[PDB]
This record gives structure tokens, C-alpha cells and sequence, in this order.
């Protein structure tokens, strides 16, 4: 069992190349997940400058394996059955009347580090908009992850929707269709539908000068008697 790799603290490197509309960007990250806890903490800083998208937007493609699992769970904790050799993550989101981002990442141990490599692809978005308008306030909300098993690819069908809040007192939600499928020969653990609920706390280092997130994630696993 990969459950037996996520025993302590395990540390993170996240890696996305980016494109929203043309606009090419390029982020980093770097931190530490405590799948124990139910725990992660998490920086990132855009290395081409400033991000063109508010970074609340990308949250949730910037690592569920660190996801707790309570005991009579953890046999539907696909996440870690899948590693070290890991698996592939691709979504879609769409921002209702608004453009969409296309992912594909890869989450899998390189070395003791934890590493997901995102590709993002963005299009239709409006520049005076919620998204390219940065209109977004500098925060984040509570959100069941609802996963489900997809024998037929032998991975899994996730979905949930993000509710963006707006300056204005308004919210702005992100659809996102999800589905995880493993990288190695060596099978995957298939679940019984469960959900993760999340809650996720946005913040800033007061001495980083560059374009950046701090991340706090709080994550446990749900829905199974």
C-alpha cells in the first residue's frame, strides 16, 4: 500500500506552465502535505511576473492523496493506491458565463517529494470579466469533493462545483469535471462513492515581494458508514 508512503510529513513541489487567453505564465510551488492530519500547506510565486488570473482560480489545480481517509476508509483512497508511480489528473472548468481552463497533471513520488506538474490551457474568457477582471476577492470557501469509481477507465469520475466569491457580494461558480486514471500496471483501488470535504485558507507572505499564494488546506474524507 502507497497509504504506507504518506505516513509522516511528505513534501511538495508543484509545477505549472500556463496559458489563459494567450497570456503565458508560469508558477511554483512548494510545501508539505500531512496526510496523517488531514493537512497542507502550500506556497507558490509566478516566475513570469504577475499571474493574469486571480489566484483563488487556480486552487484546486495546484494533491488528494494527502487527503485523511478515516480507518474504516481507507480502502477507497484511490489517491494513495495509486503511488508511487501515481496517476494522471485532468479537468475541466468552466466559469459560469465565462471562459473555461483545460488541465492535465501528473501527481506522482519523484524521489521522497511528492510532485504535480500541471499543463493549463485557458480560453473564452472576458477581459472585463470576473476572472481577467480580477474581481475575485483574496479568498476561498468550503466545498464537498464528490468522488466517484469509473471501472471502465479504472480510476475515477470526480466532480464539484467552487462558488468564487465577488467583490460585489456576488459569486461566481467553477464547474469542474474531474477524473483521475493510474499510472502504473499496479492496481489502483477502486471506491465505493465517498466525498472529501475541503476547506482551503488563502494568505500572503509579508516579505515575499514576487507574485504569490500561501495555501493552507484542511481536507478529510467522507460520506461512508
Amino acid at each position: 500500500k502507497g497509504e504506507e508512503l504518506f505516513t509522516g510529513v511528505v513534501p511538495i513541489l508543484v509545477e505549472l506552465d500556463g496559458d489563459v487567453n494567450g497570456h503565458k505564465f508560469s508558477v511554483s510551488g512548494e510545501g508539505e502535505g500531512d496526510a496523517t492530519y488531514g493537512k497542507l500547506t502550500l506556497k507558490f510565486i509566478c516566475t513570469t511576473g504577475k499571474l493574469p488570473v486571480p489566484w483563488p482560480t487556480l486552487v484546486t489545480t495546484f494533491v488528494q492523496c494527502f487527503s485523511r481517509y478515516p480507518d474504516h476508509m481507507k480502502r477507497h483512497d484511490f489517491f494513495k493506491s495509486a503511488m508511487p508511480e501515481g496517476y494522471v489528473q485532468e479537468r475541466t472548468i468552466f466559469f459560469k458565463d465565462d471562459g473555461n481552463y483545460k488541465t492535465r497533471a501528473e501527481v506522482k513520488f519523484e524521489g521522497d517529494t511528492l510532485v504535480n506538474r500541471i499543463e493549463l490551457k485557458g480560453i473564452d474568457f472576458k477581459e472585463d470579466g470576473n476572472i481577467l477582471g480580477h474581481k475575485l476577492e483574496y479568498n476561498y470557501n468550503s466545498h464537498n469533493v464528490y468522488i466517484m469509481a469509473d471501472k471502465q477507465k479504472n480510476g475515477i469520475k470526480v466532480n464539484f462545483k467552487i462558488r468564487h466569491n465577488i467583490e460585489d457580494g456576488s459569486v461566481q461558480l467553477a464547474d469542474h469535471y474531474q477524473q483521475n486514471t493510474p499510472i502504473g500496471d499496479g492496481p489502483v483501488l477502486l471506491p465505493d462513492n465517498h466525498y472529501l470535504s475541503v476547506q482551503a485558507a488563502l494568505s500572503k507572505d509579508p516579505n515575499e515581494k514576487r507574485d504569490h499564494m500561501v495555501l493552507l488546506e484542511f481536507v478529510t474524507a467522507a460520506g461512508i458508514t
